Formats: C-alpha cells, structure tokens, sequence
C-alpha cells in the first residue's frame, strides 16, 4: 500500500508522508535553516539502502535551497525536532527519468525513513 499525507502543492501524490514517531516541540523549520537528520534511504522494492547512520554522524543541509532532492526539500519542512518520518517519493521528486546510475535507476521510487534533529537559523 502506498500511505501518507499528499504533502505535494499540486496533490499528485508525488510525496507521501507517515509520522512515525511524534517530535518535540511545535515548531517546524523555516526556508534556509541549517537542519541536522539521520535518514535511511532505499529504493521502493528494496534493492539499493543508504544510512547516515553508516558514517555515526548527522546529514546536514540548509533547508529550501536545492541542495537535496526537491521531496526532502518538502518534507523535512513540515518536521518536528525529534519527528520520525516515512516519505514515499515518486520520481518526479527525486532524480526522475536520468536516474543517477549506479544507485538509482531511471523513474525509481523512493523510500525514506528521516529523523529530524535540529535546527538552527542561517
Ligand atoms: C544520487 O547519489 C546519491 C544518492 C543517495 C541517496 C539520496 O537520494 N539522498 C541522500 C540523502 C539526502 C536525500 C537524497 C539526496 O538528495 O541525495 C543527493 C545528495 C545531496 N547531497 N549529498 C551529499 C547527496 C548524496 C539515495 C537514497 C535511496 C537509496 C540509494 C541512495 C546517497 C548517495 O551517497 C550517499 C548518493 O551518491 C552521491
């Protein structure tokens, strides 16, 4: 199954979001903060997996910027600090029909599991 909040302004089901563990704290991160995550990353059937948590440190990253794929860009945005989060992601939020060979082949799905830190201002 394929579940989640449409967070897509377009609502084309291109990211869909599960809470999987609720934050701290109420407030979400602004356009250009500095965030700090632990992800998880795969393909949809499974057949390619990334951690940060192979490298023990954090993923660090200014918010809004197109320094990340455009559904990492949507979704930590709408992340609580402590917030674990599922994101399914179709291709046209993340490398689309190029792929980006060896790691992600053309019009692939994508799952992440993302935990949001921190966050701080620019
Ligand atoms: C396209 O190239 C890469 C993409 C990723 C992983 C990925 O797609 N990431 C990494 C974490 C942030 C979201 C997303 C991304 O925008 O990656 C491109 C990117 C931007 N900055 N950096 C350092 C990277 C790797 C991907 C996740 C699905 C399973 C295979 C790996 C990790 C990679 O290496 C860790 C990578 O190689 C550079």
């Amino acid at each position: 199954t394929e579940q989640g909040e449409d967070i897509t302004s377009k609502k084309d089901r291109g990211v869909l979001k599960i809470v999987k563990r609720v934050g701290n704290g109420e407030e979400t991160p602004m356009i250009g903060d500095k965030v700090y995550v632990h992800y998880k990353g795969k393909l949809s059937n499974g057949k390619k997996f990334d951690s940060s948590h192979d490298r023990n440190e954090p993923f660090v990253f200014s918010l809004g910027k197109g320094q990340v794929i455009k559904a990492w860009d949507i979704g930590v945005a709408t992340m609580k600090k402590g917030e674990i989060a599922h994101l399914l992601i179709k291709p046209e939020y993340a490398y689309g029909s190029a792929g980006s060979l060896p790691k992600i082949p053309s019009n692939a799905t994508l799952f992440f599991e993302i935990e949001l830190l921190d966050f701080k201002g620019e």
